[PDB]
Protein backbone atom coordinates (compact mmCIF):
# COMPACT_ATOMS: atom_id res chain seq x y z
CA UNK A 1 0.00 0.00 0.00
CA UNK A 2 0.99 3.62 -0.60
CA UNK A 3 0.59 4.46 3.09
CA UNK A 4 2.71 1.56 4.36
CA UNK A 5 5.46 2.64 1.96
CA UNK A 6 5.31 6.25 3.12
CA UNK A 7 5.45 5.00 6.72
CA UNK A 8 8.54 2.88 6.01
CA UNK A 9 10.23 5.82 4.32
CA UNK A 10 9.57 8.11 7.28
CA UNK A 11 11.73 5.76 9.40
CA UNK A 12 14.97 6.30 7.44
CA UNK A 13 14.60 9.82 6.07
CA UNK A 14 15.61 12.86 8.08
CA UNK A 15 12.47 14.47 9.55
CA UNK A 16 11.03 17.89 8.86
CA UNK A 17 10.66 20.12 5.83
CA UNK A 18 13.68 21.01 3.65
CA UNK A 19 11.70 23.76 1.89
CA UNK A 20 12.34 25.70 5.10
CA UNK A 21 15.98 26.39 4.18
CA UNK A 22 15.97 25.91 0.37
CA UNK A 23 14.80 28.28 -2.36
CA UNK A 24 15.51 29.29 -5.96
CA UNK A 25 14.85 25.76 -7.21
CA UNK A 26 16.34 25.50 -10.71
CA UNK A 27 15.39 22.42 -12.71
CA UNK A 28 18.32 20.55 -14.31
CA UNK A 29 17.02 17.11 -15.29
CA UNK A 30 14.49 14.26 -15.36
CA UNK A 31 16.78 11.33 -14.68
CA UNK A 32 15.90 7.78 -13.65
CA UNK A 33 12.96 7.94 -11.24
CA UNK A 34 12.62 11.65 -10.63
CA UNK A 35 13.37 15.28 -11.53
CA UNK A 36 16.63 16.85 -10.33
CA UNK A 37 16.87 20.50 -9.26
CA UNK A 38 19.39 22.93 -7.77
CA UNK A 39 18.79 25.02 -4.67
CA UNK A 40 20.69 27.44 -2.47
CA UNK A 41 21.04 26.86 1.27
CA UNK A 42 19.95 30.25 2.62
CA UNK A 43 21.67 29.57 5.97
CA UNK A 44 25.00 29.49 4.12
CA UNK A 45 24.74 30.54 0.46
CA UNK A 46 26.11 27.17 -0.67
CA UNK A 47 24.60 25.23 -3.57
CA UNK A 48 23.15 21.71 -3.51
CA UNK A 49 21.23 19.39 -5.81
CA UNK A 50 17.85 17.87 -4.98
CA UNK A 51 16.40 14.68 -6.46
CA UNK A 52 12.59 14.73 -6.17
CA UNK A 53 10.89 11.37 -6.81
CA UNK A 54 7.06 11.15 -6.52
CA UNK A 55 5.91 7.82 -5.03
CA UNK A 56 2.67 8.03 -7.08
CA UNK A 57 4.52 7.96 -10.46
CA UNK A 58 6.81 4.90 -10.17
CA UNK A 59 7.14 1.55 -12.03
CA UNK A 60 8.57 -0.09 -8.91
CA UNK A 61 8.04 1.99 -5.75
CA UNK A 62 10.54 -0.28 -3.96
CA UNK A 63 13.43 1.30 -5.90
CA UNK A 64 13.32 4.42 -3.72
CA UNK A 65 14.65 2.51 -0.71
CA UNK A 66 18.12 1.55 -1.87
CA UNK A 67 19.67 4.97 -2.51
CA UNK A 68 18.51 6.13 0.94
CA UNK A 69 19.31 2.76 2.57
CA UNK A 70 22.38 1.59 0.64
CA UNK A 71 23.86 5.05 -0.09
CA UNK A 72 23.14 6.49 3.36
CA UNK A 73 26.06 8.89 3.98
CA UNK A 74 28.53 6.56 2.27
CA UNK A 75 31.60 8.71 1.57
CA UNK A 76 34.06 8.22 -1.30
CA UNK A 77 36.26 10.58 -3.32
CA UNK A 78 34.72 9.43 -6.62
CA UNK A 79 31.06 9.00 -5.58
CA UNK A 80 28.47 11.77 -5.34
CA UNK A 81 27.98 12.61 -1.67
CA UNK A 82 24.44 12.48 -0.29
CA UNK A 83 23.86 14.99 2.52
CA UNK A 84 20.27 14.46 3.70
CA UNK A 85 17.01 12.81 2.68
CA UNK A 86 13.51 14.08 3.45
CA UNK A 87 9.94 12.98 2.74
CA UNK A 88 8.02 16.05 1.51
CA UNK A 89 4.32 15.61 0.78
CA UNK A 90 4.01 12.84 -1.83
CA UNK A 91 7.64 12.93 -2.99
CA UNK A 92 10.97 11.70 -1.54
CA UNK A 93 13.72 14.35 -1.61
CA UNK A 94 17.46 13.65 -1.69
CA UNK A 95 19.82 16.57 -1.02
CA UNK A 96 23.41 16.13 -2.14
CA UNK A 97 26.62 17.60 -3.57
CA UNK A 98 26.22 19.86 -6.61
CA UNK A 99 28.51 18.58 -9.37
CA UNK A 100 29.08 21.60 -11.59
CA UNK A 101 30.71 20.09 -14.69
CA UNK A 102 27.59 18.36 -15.95
CA UNK A 103 27.33 14.76 -17.03
CA UNK A 104 29.72 12.88 -19.28
CA UNK A 105 26.89 12.52 -21.84
CA UNK A 106 27.43 16.16 -22.81
CA UNK A 107 31.06 15.46 -23.73
CA UNK A 108 30.60 12.27 -25.76
CA UNK A 109 27.89 13.83 -27.97
CA UNK A 110 29.96 16.95 -28.75
CA UNK A 111 33.68 16.06 -28.75
CA UNK A 112 36.15 13.14 -29.10
CA UNK A 113 38.26 12.30 -26.03
CA UNK A 114 41.92 11.19 -26.31
CA UNK A 115 43.02 7.93 -24.61
CA UNK A 116 44.64 10.07 -21.90
CA UNK A 117 41.21 11.35 -20.79
CA UNK A 118 39.37 8.07 -21.36
CA UNK A 119 41.90 6.49 -19.00
CA UNK A 120 41.16 9.24 -16.44
CA UNK A 121 37.40 8.69 -16.47
CA UNK A 122 37.94 4.92 -16.34
CA UNK A 123 40.41 5.13 -13.46
CA UNK A 124 37.85 7.08 -11.46
CA UNK A 125 34.97 4.73 -12.30
CA UNK A 126 36.99 1.64 -11.41
CA UNK A 127 38.35 3.25 -8.23
CA UNK A 128 34.75 3.79 -7.01
CA UNK A 129 33.52 0.42 -8.42
CA UNK A 130 36.29 -1.48 -6.58
CA UNK A 131 35.07 -0.24 -3.17
CA UNK A 132 31.43 -0.61 -4.23
CA UNK A 133 31.94 -4.27 -5.18
CA UNK A 134 33.94 -5.03 -2.04
CA UNK A 135 31.06 -3.66 0.07
CA UNK A 136 28.59 -5.71 -2.00
CA UNK A 137 26.85 -2.99 -4.05
CA UNK A 138 26.04 -3.16 -7.76
CA UNK A 139 25.26 0.05 -9.66
CA UNK A 140 23.31 -1.82 -12.39
CA UNK A 141 22.94 1.33 -14.55
CA UNK A 142 26.48 2.48 -15.34
CA UNK A 143 26.36 4.70 -18.44
CA UNK A 144 27.18 8.22 -19.62
CA UNK A 145 24.29 9.79 -17.67
CA UNK A 146 25.65 8.26 -14.43
CA UNK A 147 28.98 10.11 -14.52
CA UNK A 148 29.30 13.69 -13.29
CA UNK A 149 32.24 16.09 -13.30
CA UNK A 150 33.39 19.08 -11.28
CA UNK A 151 34.88 22.30 -12.65
CA UNK A 152 38.41 20.97 -11.97
CA UNK A 153 37.86 17.76 -13.96
CA UNK A 154 37.35 15.46 -10.94
CA UNK A 155 34.87 12.67 -11.88
CA UNK A 156 32.25 11.12 -9.55
CA UNK A 157 29.61 8.37 -9.99
CA UNK A 158 25.86 8.98 -9.54
CA UNK A 159 22.30 7.74 -10.39
CA UNK A 160 22.13 4.91 -7.80
CA UNK A 161 18.33 4.54 -8.29
CA UNK A 162 18.87 1.01 -9.62
CA UNK A 163 21.58 -0.22 -7.27
CA UNK A 164 21.32 -3.40 -5.20
CA UNK A 165 22.98 -5.09 -2.23
CA UNK A 166 24.52 -8.58 -2.36
CA UNK A 167 26.97 -8.82 0.61
CA UNK A 168 27.28 -12.40 2.02
CA UNK A 169 24.66 -15.22 2.12
CA UNK A 170 22.59 -14.71 -1.07
CA UNK A 171 25.17 -13.18 -3.48
CA UNK A 172 23.36 -12.79 -6.84
CA UNK A 173 20.41 -10.92 -8.46
CA UNK A 174 18.00 -11.68 -11.35
CA UNK A 175 16.22 -8.35 -11.87
CA UNK A 176 15.82 -6.87 -15.38
CA UNK A 177 16.81 -3.31 -14.51
CA UNK A 178 18.78 -0.56 -16.22
CA UNK A 179 19.09 1.10 -19.62
CA UNK A 180 18.74 -1.16 -22.68
CA UNK A 181 21.84 -0.39 -24.77
CA UNK A 182 24.22 -0.55 -21.77
CA UNK A 183 23.35 -3.82 -20.02
CA UNK A 184 25.16 -7.15 -19.90
CA UNK A 185 24.37 -10.23 -22.06
CA UNK A 186 23.37 -12.42 -19.11
CA UNK A 187 20.94 -9.61 -18.30
CA UNK A 188 18.34 -9.85 -21.10
CA UNK A 189 18.39 -13.55 -20.26
CA UNK A 190 17.46 -13.64 -16.58
CA UNK A 191 20.45 -15.28 -14.90
CA UNK A 192 22.00 -14.86 -11.44
CA UNK A 193 24.42 -11.96 -11.87
CA UNK A 194 26.88 -10.25 -9.58
CA UNK A 195 28.84 -7.00 -9.78
CA UNK A 196 30.23 -7.92 -13.22
CA UNK A 197 27.18 -6.41 -14.98
CA UNK A 198 28.68 -3.04 -14.04
CA UNK A 199 32.00 -3.92 -15.70
CA UNK A 200 30.17 -4.88 -18.89
CA UNK A 201 28.25 -1.60 -18.88
CA UNK A 202 31.59 0.12 -18.24
CA UNK A 203 32.90 -1.40 -21.46
CA UNK A 204 29.87 -0.13 -23.36
CA UNK A 205 30.53 3.27 -21.79
CA UNK A 206 34.08 3.01 -23.15
CA UNK A 207 32.49 2.49 -26.57
CA UNK A 208 30.53 5.68 -25.90
CA UNK A 209 33.71 7.69 -25.34
CA UNK A 210 35.08 6.46 -28.68
CA UNK A 211 31.97 6.92 -30.86
CA UNK A 212 29.34 8.97 -28.99
CA UNK A 213 26.78 6.14 -28.97
CA UNK A 214 26.47 2.26 -27.25
CA UNK A 215 26.30 -0.63 -29.76
CA UNK A 216 23.02 -0.68 -31.83
CA UNK A 217 22.01 2.74 -30.43
CA UNK A 218 20.27 3.48 -33.73
CA UNK A 219 17.71 0.67 -33.25
CA UNK A 220 14.59 1.03 -31.05
CA UNK A 221 14.99 -0.28 -27.49
CA UNK A 222 13.55 -3.80 -27.85
CA UNK A 223 14.81 -4.11 -31.44
CA UNK A 224 18.36 -4.05 -29.99
CA UNK A 225 17.53 -5.36 -26.50
CA UNK A 226 16.88 -8.80 -27.92
CA UNK A 227 19.54 -8.21 -30.58
CA UNK A 228 22.51 -8.45 -28.20
CA UNK A 229 21.44 -11.71 -26.54
CA UNK A 230 22.86 -14.31 -28.95
CA UNK A 231 25.59 -12.15 -30.50
CA UNK A 232 29.26 -12.00 -29.53
CA UNK A 233 30.70 -8.79 -28.01
CA UNK A 234 30.27 -5.73 -30.23
CA UNK A 235 33.16 -3.72 -31.58
CA UNK A 236 33.74 -0.06 -32.24
CA UNK A 237 33.14 1.66 -35.56
CA UNK A 238 36.42 3.57 -34.99
CA UNK A 239 38.73 0.74 -33.89
CA UNK A 240 41.45 2.14 -36.16
CA UNK A 241 41.45 5.33 -34.06
CA UNK A 242 42.18 3.48 -30.79
CA UNK A 243 45.61 2.26 -29.71
CA UNK A 244 46.12 -1.45 -28.96
CA UNK A 245 46.47 -0.64 -25.24
CA UNK A 246 42.90 0.68 -25.05
CA UNK A 247 41.78 -2.25 -27.20
CA UNK A 248 43.32 -4.81 -24.84
CA UNK A 249 41.92 -3.06 -21.77
CA UNK A 250 38.46 -3.10 -23.38
CA UNK A 251 38.91 -6.71 -24.51
CA UNK A 252 39.16 -7.66 -20.85
CA UNK A 253 35.86 -5.83 -20.21
CA UNK A 254 33.37 -6.99 -22.88
CA UNK A 255 33.85 -10.69 -22.14
CA UNK A 256 30.72 -12.74 -22.79
CA UNK A 257 31.59 -15.16 -19.98
CA UNK A 258 30.81 -13.46 -16.62
CA UNK A 259 33.36 -15.74 -14.96
CA UNK A 260 35.98 -14.49 -17.45
CA UNK A 261 35.12 -10.80 -17.18
CA UNK A 262 37.79 -8.84 -15.37
CA UNK A 263 37.17 -7.55 -11.85
CA UNK A 264 37.51 -3.88 -10.96
CA UNK A 265 39.92 -4.73 -8.14
CA UNK A 266 42.15 -6.52 -10.67
CA UNK A 267 41.49 -3.99 -13.46
CA UNK A 268 43.30 -1.24 -11.51
CA UNK A 269 46.72 -2.80 -12.19
CA UNK A 270 46.23 -2.67 -15.98
CA UNK A 271 48.78 -0.93 -18.25
CA UNK A 272 46.25 1.31 -20.05
CA UNK A 273 45.51 3.19 -16.82
CA UNK A 274 49.07 4.54 -16.80
CA UNK A 275 47.89 6.83 -19.64
CA UNK A 276 45.53 8.38 -17.04
CA UNK A 277 45.99 12.13 -17.26
CA UNK A 278 45.42 14.40 -14.29
CA UNK A 279 41.79 15.46 -13.84
CA UNK A 280 42.80 18.77 -15.44
CA UNK A 281 43.06 16.89 -18.74
CA UNK A 282 39.26 16.52 -18.75
CA UNK A 283 38.71 20.25 -18.06
CA UNK A 284 39.04 21.44 -21.71
CA UNK A 285 36.18 19.08 -22.67
CA UNK A 286 33.51 20.96 -20.69
CA UNK A 287 31.37 23.78 -22.17
CA UNK A 288 33.37 26.68 -20.51
CA UNK A 289 35.44 26.53 -23.75
CA UNK A 290 35.38 23.30 -25.82
N1 LIG B 1 25.35 18.35 -11.29
C1 LIG B 1 24.61 17.33 -10.53
N2 LIG B 1 24.84 17.21 -9.23
C2 LIG B 1 24.21 16.30 -8.50
C3 LIG B 1 23.29 15.49 -9.15
C4 LIG B 1 23.06 15.62 -10.52
N3 LIG B 1 22.17 14.85 -11.19
C5 LIG B 1 21.61 15.19 -12.37
C6 LIG B 1 20.72 14.17 -12.79
C7 LIG B 1 19.84 14.07 -14.07
O1 LIG B 1 18.68 14.29 -14.03
N4 LIG B 1 20.48 13.67 -15.35
C8 LIG B 1 21.94 13.37 -15.48
C9 LIG B 1 22.56 14.16 -16.65
C10 LIG B 1 21.90 13.82 -17.92
C11 LIG B 1 20.44 14.10 -17.88
N5 LIG B 1 19.83 13.50 -19.05
C12 LIG B 1 19.74 13.52 -16.63
C13 LIG B 1 20.78 13.17 -11.76
C14 LIG B 1 20.08 11.92 -11.66
C15 LIG B 1 20.33 11.14 -10.52
C16 LIG B 1 21.24 11.60 -9.54
C17 LIG B 1 21.56 10.80 -8.28
C18 LIG B 1 21.86 10.22 -7.29
C19 LIG B 1 22.33 9.45 -6.05
O2 LIG B 1 21.88 8.13 -6.17
C20 LIG B 1 23.88 9.47 -6.06
C21 LIG B 1 24.51 8.87 -4.79
C22 LIG B 1 23.89 9.46 -3.51
C23 LIG B 1 22.35 9.39 -3.52
C24 LIG B 1 21.75 10.06 -4.78
C25 LIG B 1 21.92 12.83 -9.67
C26 LIG B 1 21.64 13.61 -10.83
N6 LIG B 1 23.74 16.56 -11.18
Amino acid sequence: SHEQFRAALQLVVDPGDPRSYLDNFIKIGEGSTGIVCIATVRSSGKLVAVKKMDLRKQQRRELLFNEVVIMRDYQHENVVEMYNSYLVGDELWVVMEFLEGGALTDIVTHTRMNEEQIAAVCLAVLQALSVLHAQGVIHRDIKSDSILLTHDGRVKLSDFGFCAQVSKEVPRRKSLVGTPYWMAPELISRLPYGPEVDIWSLGIMVIEMVDGEPPYFNEPPLKAMKMIRDNLPPRLKNLHKVSPSLKGFLDRLLVRDPAQRATAAELLKHPFLAKAGPPASIVPLMRQNR
